[PDB]
């Protein structure tokens, strides 16, 4: 309540500290939105975000590590400069910023960078505005490039960037406010067929591509209704007067779990290899470098986030049904809420790029950032919540194993 | 020429002996045409043909063996009753008589029985009307049922009925007069798919049938243009509300040689097994009991037959592109000429049944029978022709091996 | 409460009246379960159910109409014999009883007949055990044959059997207790292709069936994930040596609404007609006599039923995702709850036939019948519930239009 | 015979005049073979061939028209400079020279240019070496670019280049010597599908391409065995995460006649439009600018050419089963013999490029050129042959109409 230094007063300070930084946070959003960059090519966004945390007053109070493990990734850390002779809490906030080809930031990833920077700013301000000994906490900001292709979070996982985080937060703009939305696991694959080019002495690799297409097509009747299979024939011949000795298909499969994705992938391999057997061609089946994991929910973290958004005016009920945050949620307890930004346009469409950079979207972005910061304060000052977050994380991890 | 007992005079007697038997040979044709019977069910035709050779005067001069190896097959033999203390010539004439379902004798097999009986009658009469010692010859008539399905000639081959024949003759009515027409090799197959019948827990055997159909369909572009593949989906499900756990296809393949038929059959097996792999079903691939061989030609026998038909007024240029006579031609030198019967209708059509039983067809049938009988006389009295027939048979046999 | 003639006391009497009839209701179940009969062939079940209501004491107090509109359908009615010089309430209870081929009553329809007869018995006993003037109510039992094929309820709808009913009740055994489960709309179709049977002069009707199969197969990627399409190739040729001039497919489509089912059906027609265009065959597309409607829920009726089952010990969370009760729910407000019967077996499986006729299933059947009877008493004595049932019915009807 | 100025002596002079020019004709072949150029890009070959006829002694005795109608086409004409106050004979010889991409002159078109230039040289020398009045003849050489793609002869036909020719000659190197080989008619087509890119709101243009492929594939069973259909999927999608709204196929069809090609093309259009109907996409079907005609034979011209090659030592028994000479043969009586060049390699293969430029091929090229020149002399001095050539041309033209 009104009591001296209550948790309610700290959550207020975090909201006021975000409102005070509304101007430069909006400039951060515009800087990324105006210069859209693709996966692993976000050099300007990396410059903009690293400079942002460097200039945060007092300068160098955020320990910033540019080019952290990836050329466009970065890492910024803050803790209250104090000690007393007992493990500190590590709270992580992620910033995405890569855009889509041709249409710009049609996923509103400029707002994801803004909302992750704002939440970390609000947490520090709430702890800064605390007298007495502040509890041991380290605020960690991680710039994770290449969400839309590659999986920069996975590259960071392989570098050990998430091994010492206790909780991780981010948020993603969408069409409705939901503390959790089902993002599925994904496996990418490239299929190449090789034949030999008098057509009686011919192995038709284009036949193999079409037969593979037919094999998967009739299989759709027996897929679990939650499964997804989409693919194209990238290469289906060059000239009609020569038997195509080469064909190439590119597919990706999605299932709500790693176990179900393995069954779907084996079923697809059977379809690809059957096309080789029927056509006489040889086949190479090459999976992508990284499989995307489904996002594990965290019940305790979820319920605490919803209670904070309710006080803020958020009414609760994604874009791509898979994200590399799923790999993160498998190693660190996290939440990935989606938030409405004042538009009816769909993600990955041109009209969403308009909404992502609009002035109307800034209110919804900064409001959701406030909810993330207050939820982070909840974990800091409620040990029973932190244990409940860990129990929910351990239980969910056993089922998915 | 006019000389006492010339080969020209013997060929005339064979023609006169056939003309004299025109009445009862036509009755033989009508008896089979009027009561059409299917493969291995030709009990009446067997009765009619056995009685025919039994009543040939003097009675029992034809040694007739009814129910020879097959219930509806038979065997009739004649030789001049004389000896002198040096291997005799065995000349075979085949009679087919099985009809087609529904449309009757749309292949004119009633005329095949007539033409084989007439040729053997003409040969005996030409030798009967010879004074002095007649050369050692045995005229053998073989009733071969089930040409249109099963291959009764093959059943007779397995009984050793052709192991002591030197030359074999028959003729088949068609649309044009040709001393030889390309009949191909054939392999029949029945394909059965087995799945398991909540459709996510389903193996769709109907998918396997359709995928097998697609696999063979695109393969048609790479088949040799002389190859043929035809098939049906005999069983493709029973009720739509149950995943079909069983499917059944029936196919036959044709190629001009045994070697090429093996390549086509292996290619088809790959298509059938690929459908099993793509659908998850198991597959049984069951070939027919008998493969049909292509008909080997005999150049010497061919040229001698054409020279005899030319003197008779026949002008030279089939129904099913495969016949069990091909298996016979592989073990005995033979000819299988086709002859026009005064009709434009196609074989295996209702309007050919009309032509096969017409009065107009009797002249063309008895004329071709005359050509067969004279050709048989050529082999009897020209040792240089018999050796040339055997050399052509040995050479053709090596290529097809 | 304990008050003289409370609604709570009437619900108790209905439960006691059902418990008293447990013996003969179980005999009713066994009589139908032991002699399984198919759609429109349920002559014995019709005899058993009509005799049941005739012998209910005092005899002829149930006005029974055998062979009502359908040969195996029936109608039984009861009202308190009294008047006073104001429209009476008509409450309907449905009895299903047709079984499945081969596996018997694998849907537990013997229990559906029992539960509908028991609920109507319990309502009459609760009203019988009421002194003073009883409110004007007519209990109507309708025997609806051919649920699993045909749609006997639709035949009864066309006879006007539901035009004077205010509320209608039934229940269906399943795996879990749910006051409502999504049953979809369904449209059946039979597709026939006609060609012309020298294969160059051939229209292949089997090609049309396979091409239609392929057209629908690739369409599955673009169907709404709630849609369902299942079909078979009933006729795909007779002999491989003749081009198939005829083919036949049987399909059914399911969508959660009539509007969505029309879009799916037009899309399928495009696939069927495209196969005709590609093959050159003509096509006949014949829809089933009756389309099945999706089941409209009724919120007020639903919530009242759940509150009654809770007092009975039922814990709340189908077989065929479509039923002719959906057509009934479109013209009369109704509920179609599913109830667990002590088994893990799935509907339409052999092991569910075991559960449907077991002694263990009688407790769950009679318990759910008690819940139906108490819910019927709620409608009789709560005018605010009846109006709320009608408002929910009118609102739901506008959306589905 | 030996008589003063016999036709036999003129044919000898034509052979001696070709033998004398063997050196510079071989240089002509090497100049084109060493610098392979593609359709309509044969600038160097045009320079080489125009300069060849310009430098033929006496210079400018060949009236050469460079850049004739096409940039790389040309025209050279010679006649004996004399008059007398009765229509002259126009004899045409064609030179091809365009090569194949990547593999060079794998069709030996360098030899086609050489053989057409040599035959025209031999004819002029035979007429030059004639005293007295020479009959009125004009030797016309036409450079026809872009045989392997485009049809430069057709461009020349549209300019009227063949309207005043009486007979036309060329020759094409192959594997065996044949005065005529069946080259078929050809029709090219490009098929484009347009859809609309939430996959439930999607028209899949890749489905249209695959369905079109399946439609044509099953059609192969019913094509006439002389027909040919080959095609590729040039564009079958770009990224798997977007429904392909565009697809592109490229096909060509071949039939032995224009009438049969029209039936095959309509059947293919039905397959392409059916894919549009099944997928919901719109389709554009665009045929090539020029259809290729089948080559009409000329019996009289054929028999005269074979009699000349026999005297030369040629023993008689193509690459692409269609050529733009077929369009020429439809408007001018012509022959297009194929000739062996000392190699077993196949046309359009790398090893044929080796043979085309070898020293071994020069003897066979110059020998066939001698046969063309003598055949041209036959037409000049046998009026009964010229009339027979025209009667055969008129009769063959009526059947193909
Ligand atoms: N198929 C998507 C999946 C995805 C990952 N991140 C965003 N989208 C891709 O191309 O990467
Ligand atoms: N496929 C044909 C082949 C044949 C053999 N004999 C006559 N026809 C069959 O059913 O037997
Ligand atoms: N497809 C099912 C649908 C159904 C209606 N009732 C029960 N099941 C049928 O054959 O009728
Ligand atoms: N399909 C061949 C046909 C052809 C014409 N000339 C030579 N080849 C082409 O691409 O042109
Ligand atoms: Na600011
Ligand atoms: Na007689
Ligand atoms: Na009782
Ligand atoms: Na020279
Ligand atoms: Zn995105
Ligand atoms: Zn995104
Ligand atoms: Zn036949
Ligand atoms: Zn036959
Ligand atoms: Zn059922
Ligand atoms: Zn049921
Ligand atoms: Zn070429
Ligand atoms: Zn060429």
């Amino acid at each position: 309540l009104y009591f001296q230094g209550s948790l309610e007063l700290l959550k207020l300070r975090s909201a006021e500290c975000i409102d005070e930084a509304a101007e430069r946070l909006g400039a951060l959003s515009r800087a990324i939105w105006s210069q859209p960059e693709l996966a692993y090519e976000e050099h300007h966004a990396h410059r903009v975000l690293t400079h942002f945390f460097e200039r945060e007053p007092p300068a160098a109070s955020w320990a910033v590590q540019p080019h952290y493990q990836l050329p466009t990734a970065f890492r910024a850390e803050w803790e209250p400069p104090e000690a007393r002779a007992p493990r500190p809490l590590h709270l992580g906030f992620l910033c995405e910023y890569d855009a889509l080809p041709g249409i710009g930031h049609a996923c509103g990833h400029n707002l994801i960078a803004e909302v992750g920077a704002a939440a970390a700013l609000g947490v520090r301000g709430a702890l800064e505005g605390l007298p007495r000994p502040p509890p041991p906490v380290k605020v960690v900001v991680l710039g994770t490039p290449a969400e839309e292709d590659g999986g920069g979070k996975i590259d960071l996982i392989e570098a050990g960037a998430f091994t010492n985080l206790d909780v991780v937060f981010m948020a993603h703009p969408s069409q409705e406010n939901a503390a959790y939305l089902p993002d599925m696991a994904e496996h990418d694959v490239t299929v190449k067929y090789y034949g030999k080019a008098y057509p009686w002495e011919g192995l038709n690799a284009l036949d193999a591509a079409v037969l593979a297409y037919n094999n998967l097509s009739v299989f759709r009747q027996q897929m679990k209704p939650t499964w997804r299979v989409h693919g194209i024939i990238k290469n289906g011949g060059v000239k009609p007067n020569i038997i195509p000795s080469y064909s190439e298909l590119i597919y990706y499969f999605r299932a709500p779990s790693m176990k179900e994705l393995q069954v779907l992938t084996k079923k697809a391999e059977d379809c690809f290899r059957a096309a080789a057997l029927a056509s006489g061609c040889t086949v190479e089946i090459k999976g992508g470098a990284h499989d995307y994991y489904n996002v594990l929910p965290n019940k305790s973290l979820w319920k605490a986030y919803m209670e904070n958004g309710r006080k803020l005016g958020i009414e609760f009920i994604g874009p791509s049904g898979s994200t590399d945050f799923g790999n993160v949620s498998f190693v660190v307890p996290g939440i990935h809420p989606y938030f409405h930004i004042g538009s009816n346009a769909l993600n990955h469409t041109e009209q969403y790029t308009e909404a992502a950079g609009s002035q109307e979207a800034q209110f919804y972005t900064l409001r959701t950032a406030k909810a993330l910061a207050m939820t982070a304060l909840d974990v800091i000052f409620k040990p029973e919540l932190l244990e409940g977050i860990r129990e929910d994380f351990k239980l969910k991890l056993q089922e998915e194993q």
